[PDB]
């Protein structure tokens, strides 16, 4: 309905390719926090906050590392999945990248389920594309 669903794509962390996507949905949330600024007398947009599921497999053997040097470096990660759109004629592209995603509960484990199995994880995130445009 007002939530975006797609299926086969990739996963990537910066310039690294860090997984294949089964498929994804996505739902887009107003929060008070939003509702608070979206009042402000001084301002007809409003902040949302992007939560969705994710099906990952082909999880690629560098990810225990990348992720260590993520936590060197002090960095939270941070990811993108492009993937094609279930309905594209709706939104008049096929396909989607979907931003600044975190994994808040995905462990070193999960990763390693995902490199010959696959692994269903939350995920949020704060921004997307629309590519593919038809």
């Amino acid at each position: 309905r007002n939530v975006m669903s797609g299926t086969w794509g990739e996963l990537w962390l910066d310039g690294n390719k860090v997984a294949e996507v089964k498929k994804f949905q996505a739902k887009m949330e107003f929060t008070k926090e939003d509702i608070i600024i979206a009042g402000q007398m001084g301002t007809k947009y409003m902040g949302y906050k992007g939560k969705g599921s994710i099906t990952l497999y082909h999880v690629s053997s560098r990810m225990h590392k990348l992720i260590g040097e993520k936590i060197k470096r002090g960095s939270e990660p941070r990811f993108v999945a492009i993937s094609k759109l279930n309905d594209p004629d709706s939104y008049g592209a096929e396909r989607i990248a979907v931003k600044n995603i975190a994994f808040d509960d995905l462990t070193l484990a999960d990763w390693e389920v995902g490199v010959k199995g696959e692994i269903e994880a939350p995920f949020t995130f704060t921004e997307y594309d629309f590519l593919d445009i038809i």
